């Protein structure tokens, strides 16, 4: 059962959700953050600045269980 | 509590079990997979080829649950 798929690609970031509840997902580059929201069943997608999409990081947050990439 | 962190850095790579339990992690990169086995608590490294530090796939298998990182 895949559960949590992160896809960063060419400045697109790629989140997506295969539990059963909603979790939240802060993407930070360029020293920033920001919070999203991808519901269960569904893939959420950000894009990247060109300076900032070899380093980015993704924290995918679901009930108490947290999952980071960093690249 | 973070369960799974995989970091990707000029190649490096780096998986950490955040889990009570050992888990199997596929790395593939450049048409090669290699696959281990990591066990809680511990963090494992792996090193990637020049041609495939900007493309690779980490697969990471805890139990009945599977959790895909890819960069590219
Ligand atoms: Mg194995």
């Amino acid at each position: 059962h895949m559960r949590i798929e992160v896809r960063v690609d060419n400045g697109r970031v790629r989140v997506r959700n295969g539990t059963d509840r909603p979790c939240r997902v802060r993407v930070t580059a360029g020293g920033e953050t920001r919070e999203y929201t991808v519901n269960p069943g569904t893939e959420l997608e950000v894009e990247l600045s060109p300076e900032q999409q070899n380093n980015a990081e993704v924290e995918v947050e679901c009930g108490n269980e947290k999952y980071r990439f960093q690249l």
